[PDB]
């Protein structure tokens, strides 16, 4: 009889939810333990599945050495398995396909077979707003774009210009990291000066003086508490009550309360023009369904452009100094090419110059190779994908991984990759067939190893204003000043855990005036 084992099942079941406390805690961790390496040892024979990076813990996975390092995770992983592998993230499978063909697969991939708001909407919309972005469908992302994009024209970076080059001036004269009128040399972290003449020169252009003018108050500290909600943690944790959350949500809602108050006094007093972002959205936010963009919305867009740009300019900015930190050849290159261009200082800073100016964007274009401030991109999976000229299915429910800036860094696409070397892109300044997802004809074909815009219909809009920023301000820096490392220091390594790839802090350079005698005019 088996019958009687049948009751032995039963017999079992009852003296095990009668074991000691100490047992059952020990059951309710081994049980899961045990579990976890035999489902992974069951998933490496299947065959319709990319090879699975192995953990010990359950839920957590890979997580750690991914937060930490995560290129030295993928180039350990690209040589045990390939360029296709998949790894457990947090409650989350993350397939990864390394290289071009990885770029192929995630970027150009079928708007049905992934999604990006489904992979971005928790971490965004908490810091952002609701409406826009990664809170709504795509098409309505892809028209946001193109309201965006109408500001971001060669007419308005020709005006943008000066109005960059005065913040720039304005933040050597009055900042304390500077003071170029009392000081002649100093020392500066440039994980602080960066963020801040990186806002303060986004705020003047796209958004306008008013906005601009409140930098200058206590509202600062809400742009700086909404900063503090833009951190990987919210992949996890994107509510929590604690005083991060309410600080964040707050400093949302007063600013993007700020954003409206000016646009409805625009709209209220006829003052609608073509100076900035907001008069642009103002006369041009209705999608083509007819709806108009509510002023919340259209608020909300603009936080998150301005939020966006603001973190991967800044990192960038910092990036090219501290590389050039240790590059006098370099600067005194860039600083000829500064001579030739603007005729030795006498001819003013224009936007068709800075595209005379192809060692200086070459420079820009250097670093974004070597940092690319997103180290990932992810989309999840909403159809089961078949990895072509493989055996390899992704179902539905797993993340998809693009790492172009793991492919910058490779010798394979570019020799001697941990070298910085602007010159590799001699006649190759700039920052086939097209197609168009609604925000205008981009490249078709997104197979290039250097990708740090991206690619496809979630590709950067504001890659022109990045070098048009980037431009101005390195153009000045090169121009006024020479900088150099403490003695010892070097190029810090990436901090990969924050939101973009910004250098392990305190990064320090010690400046000095090329012309010490030099004077910044102007009343403060
Ligand atoms: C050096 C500076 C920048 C770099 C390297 C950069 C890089 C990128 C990348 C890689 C993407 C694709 C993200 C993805 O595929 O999930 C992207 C998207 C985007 N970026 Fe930038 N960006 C920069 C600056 C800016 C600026 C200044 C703006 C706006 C003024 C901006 C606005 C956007 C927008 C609106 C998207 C579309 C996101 C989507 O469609 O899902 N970015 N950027
Ligand atoms: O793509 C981001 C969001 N993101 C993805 N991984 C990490 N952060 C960043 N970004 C890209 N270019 C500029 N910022 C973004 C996209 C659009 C946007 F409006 C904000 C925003 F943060």
């Amino acid at each position: 009889i088996v019958g009687e084992a049948l009751e032995y099942v039963n017999i079992g079941l009852s003296h095990f939810l009668a074991l000691p406390l100490a047992q059952r805690i020990s059951l309710i961790i081994i049980i899961p333990f045990i579990y976890n390496i035999v489902w992974q040892l069951l998933y490496s024979l299947r065959k319709d599945r990319p090879p699975l990076v192995f953990y010990w813990i359950p839920w957590v996975g890979s997580a750690v050495v991914y937060e930490m390092k995560p290129y030295e995770f993928f180039e350990e992983c690209q040589k045990k398995y390939g360029d296709i592998f998949s790894f457990v993230l947090l409650g989350r499978v993350m397939t990864v396909y390394l290289g071009p063909k990885g770029h192929e697969f995630v970027f150009n991939a079928k708007l049905a077979d992934v999604s990006a708001e489904a992979a971005y909407a928790h971490l965004t919309t908490p810091v952002f707003g609701k409406g826009v972005i990664y809170d709504c469908p795509n098409s309505r992302l892809m028209e946001q774009k193109k309201f965006v994009k109408g500001a971001l024209t060669k007419e308005a970076f020709k005006s943008y210009v000066p109005l960059i080059a005065e913040e720039v001036y304005k933040y050597f004269r009055d900042s304390k990291n500077f003071r170029l009128n009392e000081r002649t040399t100093g020392t500066i972290d440039v994980m602080v000066t960066q963020p801040e003449m990186t806002i303060f020169t986004a705020s003047r252009s796209l958004l306008g003086k008013e906005m601009r003018a409140k930098l200058d108050t206590d509202f600062a500290y809400l742009y700086s508490d909404l900063d503090k909600g833009f951190t990987p943690i919210n992949f996890v944790f994107p509510n929590l009550p604690l005083e991060h959350y309410r600080k964040r949500d707050h400093a949302q809602k007063a600013i993007s309360g700020t954003y409206m108050s000016l646009i409805k006094e625009r709209r209220k007093n006829n003052d609608i023009q073509d100076r900035d972002l907001i008069d642009s959205l103002m006369k041009n936010s209705t999608y083509k369904d007819g709806v108009k963009m509510t002023d919340q919305e259209i608020a909300n867009l603009l936080i998150g452009v301005l939020m966006g740009g603001q973190h991967t300019s800044a990192a960038t900015s910092a990036w090219i100094l501290l590389h050039l930190a240790e590059r006098p050849d370099v600067q005194q290159e860039l600083y000829e090419e500064q001579m030739r261009v603007l005729d030795g200082g006498k001819k003013e800073l224009t936007y068709d110059l800075l595209q005379e100016m192809p060692l200086l964007n070459q420079t820009i274009k250097e670093t974004l190779r070597m940092h690319h401030p997103l180290h990932s991109l992810f989309r999840k999976v909403m159809k089961d994908m078949h990895v072509p000229n493989t055996s390899y299915v992704i179902p539905a429910g797993y993340h998809v991984l693009v790492s172009p800036g793991y492919t910058h860094l490779r010798d394979e696409y570019f020799p001697n990759a941990h070298q910085f070397n602007i010159h590799r892109w001699n006649n190759d300044s700039a920052s086939g067939e097209e197609v168009d997802y609604g925000f205008g004809a981009i490249s078709k074909g997104v197979s290039s190893p250097y990708l740090p815009f991206g690619g496809g219909r979630h590709r950067c809009i504001g890659e022109h204003f990045a070098y048009c920023q980037l431009g101005v301000l390195m153009s000045i820096f090169i121009r006024t000043l020479k900088w150099h490392y403490p003695e010892g220091k070097t190029v810090p390594p990436p901090d990969f855990t924050s939101m973009v790839t910004l250098p392990t802090g305190p990064a320090k350079i010690i400046w000095e005036k090329r012309n010490p005698e030099q004077k910044i005019g102007g009343r403060h």
